């Protein structure tokens, strides 16, 4: 745990929240809840409530790590991120052979109905749609739009805004890091038209996924994304091959610019965890230790 919580110092600047991702693996091993506890103010399950994890046979669900967060989150004071509706990553095969388009969609419906359903209030936001866009800025052939077409979208986010009204919606993406760039002039021009056929869609989340020296970028990239008129924008799976501080504190200051940016989430604790371990990308060594870029970022925030 580092003394100073970066979560407090940027709650002291008007945002909601500095969070990161993890799961109860994490939590009950190493001293990631102890850091968690004492340094951030949100979660995000890293895996616990993907497809795979909690319908891994159709109708079959399972909510058991998913239920640790939620219940460890609450007793320890950190809001959650649910994560994430919609995707093709990590798809079990019984819903990518599907090839009937009603079918898929009651299958879609009745997964983001009760998942959503059973964590009714206790979410501040959720993935409703991941990784939906292509790099050239067209819309990924996953089964959803091959099976559904173009409708999967609304129909995702109607269906999500019924089942917890509550919850702040997003649709969320990588390679939103540029504002010169396909992905991301293409999800504020979908975004601005979804919204404008009263698909509610309340956020637009940026993963965040950086190489070194990318930060500077996120400075246009993240008020572009926020013309696209939600409610609320998020850094939400914020990691930087290399760990430098000035790509990190270039992420904080452009949520800082970002009146809409409610926060930011970090993919991890400690670097050996991480999806991208060899580039040491996190804000915590492998010894649990905070690394410069965290005392960069308390430094940064302090007022």
């Amino acid at each position: 745990q580092a003394a100073q919580s970066v979560d407090q110092l940027i709650k002291a600047r008007g945002k909601v929240y500095f969070g990161v991702a993890t799961d109860q693996n994490r939590l009950t091993t190493g001293k990631n809840a102890a850091i968690i506890q004492a340094n951030f103010g949100q979660v995000t399950p890293e895996n616990s409530m993907k497809w795979d994890a909690t319908e891994p046979s159709q109708g079959n669900f399972n909510f058991a790590g998913a239920d640790y967060l939620v219940n460890w989150a609450q007793q320890n004071g950190k809001l959650i991120r649910g994560h994430t509706l919609v995707w093709h990553s990590q798809l079990p095969s019984w819903v990518s052979s599907i090839t009937d388009k009603n079918t898929l969609t009651n299958v879609m419906k009745n997964h983001i109905t009760t998942l959503m359903t059973r964590y009714k209030g206790k979410i501040r936001a959720w993935d409703v749609v991941n990784e939906a866009f292509n790099e050239d800025g067209s819309l990924r052939q996953t089964v959803f739009l091959n099976v559904i077409g173009e409708d999967y979208i609304p129909i995702a986010f109607q269906t999500a805004r019924a089942a917890d009204p509550n919850a702040k919606l997003y649709i969320n993406d990588y390679n939103l890091d540029s504002a010169s760039y396909p992905k991301t002039q293409a999800i504020v021009n979908r975004v601005k038209k979804w919204r404008a056929a009263g698909v509610p869609i309340d956020g637009i989340g940026s993963q965040t996924h950086l190489s070194a020296g990318q930060g500077a970028s996120v400075l246009q990239a993240l008020p572009l994304l926020a013309s696209a008129g939600t409610p609320e924008v998020a850094i939400t799976e914020l990691d930087v091959a290399g760990a430098s501080s000035t790509d990190y504190v270039n992420v904080v200051n452009a949520c800082l610019n970002v009146s809409s940016c409610v926060g930011i989430t970090v993919w991890g604790v400690a670097d050996p965890d991480s999806w991208r371990a060899s580039t040491t990308p996190l804000l915590f060594d492998g010894n649990f230790n905070p690394k410069p870029a965290y005392n960069a970022i308390v430094q940064n925030l302090q007022q």
